[PDB]
């Protein structure tokens, strides 16, 4: 539902994130350069939270972060949701095509949501899109199941199996991607999709106080 | 056994420290008139005649390809530099040669 300035504003926000230093410092917070020894600690882990029941709780906390910055940087509008429980032919636009026109500069940029960069590894992102993704009602029914559930934690471990599902289709094969936990964060289209799975999180919520 | 950067996607103008672009003008996609327009060039005798639709027809392509960047294939000064280009203009040559074979006949 967004529009071309909506769009435009967030790719330019998120850029002014991007060539400067921030964005990188917020995703090596869930990324693969380790931060968190513990319990003594004998040896380190990455930081994210994901066999636990408060991993959504993390991940939403992840998503603020990004989106407060966003915002900081001079954005039009917070984080938007990615619906993927409707099937698609093609990406989104924001985040599908590496390149888009900048009608303020009159030239053709590149998309800063297209791929995010790893530069302590010296690499990219890069994405595989598995053609499972496209086209499946699969996760109408699922997203079903996950709003049924009236504990928390049952409601936890659908949600985010469900949720891992799209790191899977869309990152598959390279190992710089979105389906490895390592370097999924560094890939922008994380906000896009966590916000999103935040979203089924505060709907159930809400389907909790009915 | 991993995801490498397509060659033809873009081409690097090194002297100018550029990339090709494209920007995709809408008529491109599910034009139709394509069609027309090289069967008018096919329906010339003389050469010249055939030259000139043969031409418009394919400058229509590369305008369309990569309409509004500078470095781009709408502008004839980077066109070459876009991959594209030979892909494109091997067709246009498909084009020429079957009216040659049509001359044949
Ligand atoms: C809160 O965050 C701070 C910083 O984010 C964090 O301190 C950092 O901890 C990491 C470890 O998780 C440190 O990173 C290491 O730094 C050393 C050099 O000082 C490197 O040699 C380490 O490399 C690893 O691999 C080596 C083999 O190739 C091993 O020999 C080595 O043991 C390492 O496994 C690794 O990069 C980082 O230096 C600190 N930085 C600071 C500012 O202290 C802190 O741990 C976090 N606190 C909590 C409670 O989580
Ligand atoms: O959140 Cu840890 O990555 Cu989907
Ligand atoms: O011919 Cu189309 O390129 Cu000079």
């Amino acid at each position: 539902d967004f529009e071309d300035g909506e769009m435009e504003s967030l790719r330019n926000a998120f850029k002014q994130m991007a060539d400067e230093g921030r964005y990188e410092e917020i995703a090596s917070f869930h990324g693969v350069p380790a931060q968190c020894p513990s319990e003594d600690g004998t040896m380190v882990h990455t930081c994210c939270l994901h066999g636990m029941p408060v991993f959504p709780h993390w991940h939403r906390l992840y998503v603020s972060l990004v989106e407060d910055e966003l915002l900081a940087r001079g954005s039009g509008v917070a984080v938007p949701y990615w619906d993927w429980v409707e099937p698609f032919d093609e990406l989104p636009r924001l985040i599908n095509e590496a390149t888009f026109y900048n009608s303020r500069t009159l030239q053709i940029e590149p998309n800063p949501f297209f791929k995010g960069k790893i530069s302590f590894e010296n690499a990219e992102t890069d994405r595989d899109t598995q053609p499972e993704l496209f086209g499946n009602r699969y996760l109408y029914d699922h997203t079903l199941f996950v709003f049924e559930q009236t504990d928390f934690c049952e409601f936890e471990v659908h949600y985010e199996v469900l949720h891992n599902t799209i790191h899977s289709w869309l990152g598959g094969r390279d190992v710089h991607s979105m389906s490895s936990l390592d370097y999924a964060a560094y890939d922008p289209v994380f906000f896009l999709h966590h916000s999103n799975v935040d979203r089924l999180w505060a709907i159930w919520q809400e389907l909790q106080r009915y």
